[PDB]
């Protein structure tokens, strides 16, 4: 049964999201407090980095989970994620610094919260906005709780920041969400309109100019309405770009779900679930997956199929992917909250293709709660997106893992184990199954039109945050639902633990790299008997090599990374040796120890 899916999945999916959060998480131990790795996976594929969009969203689901119940770990947490924004808002990286703005726009960084100098998909112009959403959103918590004063000093000149870079940035191409296509990108623009209408509530709360962001704010909306395609019905995804596709990708439906307002209804303007055009688009998305994968074969016309991220995708093959799947399931739970909520369901031409998939023949028209039409919709609606829960349930492994993808003939899962994204998707889509909604960030204001669209920016000032600390037992107000901090599920405690030696070295012709260390695993300083690393991942300006042995759990170890050329040549990296402690904590079993090769 889907009930008994959420039931078991639910604790497995919070927890394995919680062990990808640092510093203390139990797959990214050691990494930067605040950090969220969006993949443990070190090797087909290296996710072990630090996305601003991944972690930003990831923080918005826990920042909500937070808002429902005060839970003092994830505080904990949240504090840390934001923290470590002053550390990566500083760094000039390969997309620049933050004296003009154009160092915010960096997609991801190493987890040592460093610089990510490889050849990369950048910029990335929707990380600013999610981050804007996330820190707004503990923003609103800390405002309605008496702790304005530490937003002002610590908080607000973070988000500043990433508002500034939104309204001056915003109309210039970069990289969409799967960092592989130059140009305007729907998620990117509504994201970023949705940042500048927050940003502009939160600017005036502080008694701040919100000014120009809410001059700005329309004008991204304009640009919104161009993506639109009305001979198809359905939004192109990219535009001010020809990618060599049709444009229908989960880059919208997650777009739909991401910037979901009940309070704004069934507006067409900002994409809502229910809004007709969001629901053409669906249909037209999903449509795209139902005849090419392996997994969907069989399953006939208003029955939910695996969904991936675009049908031309070739990334490990083109496959359904998880969080693909679940956004597809959480739009139409979306859609039944308000239509539930309205006790009123709309057809409109636009969506008439989206209904009588599901009600064939239905006309278009407005059905109030008591007729019998919206009874036929509404169950049919809700049979189909519990149809999507079970249809990516049916590829959730025994132990309920969730990797990225799960393979389009199989349904076996691939690419990154246990991706964090994945998690929240779960997360989110069943807390919108539940009728557990976000805080609302619009008013009908945010979803005014204007006549014509200028292309407005603001050119925006940058500084450097100070202040890397919160206060205290920064606690609820009295009255507010409260709980026990958050706890991981429990493990065993390991006698041994994989450790990923994972260095960054650049090597010549033939040249492999070893761990040459003190324990017996590591062969005791004989250069012959060093443990040899992976030159998979070596790239322009990112030369990376990983290599894990098992080391004793409490084991003190000393290690030196040795160059050993083709000919059995060893050079060694200067001194000093290096010393790690092999941790020994409860559920932690594998580490990466992450280091640079010292000349
Ligand atoms: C910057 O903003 C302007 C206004 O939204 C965009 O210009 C429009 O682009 C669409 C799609 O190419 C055209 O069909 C319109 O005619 C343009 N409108 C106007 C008034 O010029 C432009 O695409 C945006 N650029 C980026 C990179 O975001
Ligand atoms: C955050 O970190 C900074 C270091 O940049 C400190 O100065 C501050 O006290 C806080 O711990
Ligand atoms: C790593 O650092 C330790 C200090 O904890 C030294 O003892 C060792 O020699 C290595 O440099
Ligand atoms: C790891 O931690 C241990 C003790 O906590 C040290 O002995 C070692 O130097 C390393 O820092
Ligand atoms: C070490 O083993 C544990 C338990 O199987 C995993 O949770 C972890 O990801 C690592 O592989
Ligand atoms: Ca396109």
């Amino acid at each position: 049964s889907v009930d008994d899916f959420i039931s078991t999945e639910t604790p497995i999916a919070l927890n394995n999201l919680l062990c990808n959060v640092g510093p203390d998480g139990c797959r990214a131990f050691g990494t930067s407090a605040g950090a969220v790795i969006a993949s443990p996976s070190t090797i087909d594929p290296d996710y072990y980095y630090m996305w601003t969009r991944d972690s930003a969203l990831v923080f918005k689901n826990l920042i909500d989970r937070f808002t429902e119940t005060y839970d003092a770990g994830l505080q904990r947490r949240i504090e840390q994620y934001i923290t470590a924004q002053v550390t990566l808002q500083g760094l000039s990286n390969p997309s620049g610094s933050l004296a003009d703005g154009s160092g915010l726009g960096e997609p991801k960084f190493e987890l040592t919260l460093k610089p990510f100098t490889g050849n990369w998909g950048r910029p990335q112009r929707d990380g600013p906005a999610l981050r804007a959403i996330a820190l707004i959103g503990y923003s609103k918590w800390l405002i309605n709780n008496n702790y304005q004063s530490t937003v002002s000093n610590v908080i607000w000149p973070i988000v500043r920041n990433d508002l500034n870079y939104v309204a001056q940035y915003w109309n210039q191409t970069g990289f969409d969400l799967w960092e592989e296509v130059n140009g305007s990108s729907f998620f990117t623009v509504a994201n970023q309109h949705r940042a500048l209408v927050e940003g502009a509530t939160l600017a005036a709360t502080l008694g701040q100019s919100g000014s120009a962001y809410s001059s700005v704010a329309p004008q991204v909306l304009c640009f919104l309405q161009r993506f639109w395609v009305s001979s198809g019905g359905y939004v192109d995804s990219n535009i001010n770009t020809n990618e060599g596709r049709t444009g229908k990708d989960v880059n919208s439906v997650l777009t739909s779900i991401h910037t979901f307002d009940p309070n704004l209804g069934c507006d067409a303007g900002t994409f809502q679930p229910c809004s007709d055009k969001a629901l053409s688009n669906l249909k037209v998305v999903v449509d795209s997956f139902r005849s090419i994968y392996g997994v969907n074969k069989g399953i006939p016309a208003g029955a939910a199929v695996a969904i991936g991220r675009y049908a031309e995708d070739v990334y490990y093959n083109g496959n359904p992917w998880y969080l693909a799947t679940f956004a597809a399931a959480e739009q139409l739970y979306d859609a039944i909250y308000v239509w539930k909520k309205t006790g009123s369901i709309t057809v409109t031409a636009t969506s008439l293709a989206f209904f009588q998939e599901l009600v064939p023949g239905v006309t278009a028209g407005t059905y109030s709660s008591s007729s019998s039409t919206f009874t036929n919709i509404i169950n049919a609606v809700s049979t189909y997106a519990d149809g999507f829960l079970s249809e990516a349930a049916k590829y959730v492994p025994a132990d309920g893992s969730l990797a990225e993808q799960f393979d389009r003939n199989s349904g076996t899962p691939l690419s990154a184990l246990h991706l964090t994204w994945s998690y929240a998707s779960f997360l989110t889509a069943t807390a919108r199954r539940a009728g557990i909604v976000p805080p609302s960030w619009a008013n009908s204001s945010a979803s005014t039109i204007p006549s014509t669209c200028s292309g407005a920016s603001v050119v925006g000032s940058y500084s450097r945050p100070t202040a890397t600390s919160f206060p205290p037992s920064q606690t609820p107000k009295p009255g507010v639902p409260s709980g026990t901090p958050y706890t991981p599920l429990p493990c065993a405690t390991p006698t041994s633990v994989a450790v990923t030696f994972h260095e960054l070295v650049s090597t010549q012709f033939g040249q492999t790299v070893k761990v040459a260390g003190n324990a017996a695993a590591l062969g005791n300083w004989s250069t012959s008997a060093a443990v040899a690393l992976d030159a998979v991942n070596y790239a322009d300006n990112h030369p990376l090599w990983i290599g894990t042995v098992n080391l004793e759990a409490g084991d003190v170890v000393e290690y030196k990374y040795i160059n050993v050329g083709q000919d059995g040549s060893v050079t060694w990296e200067s001194d000093p040796n290096h010393t790690y402690t092999v941790p020994a904590v409860a559920c932690v079993t594998q580490v990466v120890k992450e280091d640079t090769w010292q000349s």
